[PDB]
């Protein structure tokens, strides 16, 4: 996602925390001044950018390509040294977990899982290896030059021409996802980088022309949304589970 997205999934998130991983999530947010579940969302994307070291060795970490293996998790073959969200989101929940280390490695932690429960939830960033998840399929969206990627980040989004708060109760008022029964932390990121790939895979996603509008924003938009109430309610579930348990 782009950085609306990122913020909408941790304000779906925060509202939904247990008592305990409230305290938890709040105590680590308050070693760093005026962080919020939502202002660190987009950080891995800004470290990405500007940062010589954790950012290009996290560079990897947004996204996994499976579309070409019909979106079949193989963790040897598509993510090689664990330089994909499936494993960078497995690693960060344990190093998140783990109450042993100091607050500053916990909150990078929380930082990474945050992001990435928003990242393996956008379909373009579990698609096709072969066109870098879409962005080397140029479009034009209404009189605007874009691509398939950034059409599934903010593209579609952006048509809402809503801000966090307007744009936060349209996502709470859509009728509830059924989750897994239980977080398992190590086991859930393959299940929505796999979902996440079949949509990238259905019918339509990938448009038949290169000039789209309005048609495409009313099919595909909804879906854009329902990913992200669906990311922000497996976050809750997630640090329910490794920091309310
Ligand atoms: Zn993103
Ligand atoms: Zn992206
Ligand atoms: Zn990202």
């Amino acid at each position: 996602w782009g950085a609306q997205g990122h913020r909408l999934v941790a304000e779906v998130a925060d509202a939904r925390l247990n008592p305990t991983a409230r305290a938890e999530v709040d105590r680590l947010l308050a070693t760093e001044p005026d962080a919020t579940l939502a202002s660190i969302a987009p950080w891995a994307d800004q470290l990405r950018a500007k940062d010589p070291g954790l950012g290009r060795r996290s560079a990897g970490w947004h996204y996994v390509n499976i579309a070409e293996d019909n979106c079949h998790y193989e963790a040897p073959k598509h993510c090689r040294n664990g330089n994909c969200i499936v494993e960078a989101l497995k690693a960060q929940s344990t190093i998140l977990g783990d109450r042993s280390l100091t607050d500053g490695e916990r909150l990078q932690a929380l930082k990474f899982v945050v992001h990435l429960v928003g990242d393996i939830h956008q379909p373009m960033h579990a698609g096709y290896a072969h066109d870098k998840g879409g962005n080397d399929f140029q479009l034009q969206f209404g009189n605007r030059g874009t691509n398939l990627h950034s059409l599934w980040d903010s593209g579609m989004l952006n048509t809402r021409k809503l801000d966090d708060a307007g744009y936060l109760p349209l996502l709470q008022s859509q009728r509830a996802p059924k989750l897994a029964r239980q977080s398992n932390p190590q086991r859930d990121p393959q299940t929505w980088a796999e979902a996440s790939c079949r949509i990238s895979m259905q019918a339509g996603v990938y448009p038949a022309t290169r000039k789209i509008g309005d048609e495409y924003t009313e099919r595909y938009r909804p879906l854009a949304e329902a990913q992200l109430r669906l990311a922000g309610e497996n976050l809750a579930q997630l640090l329910n589970r490794v920091l309310g348990a």
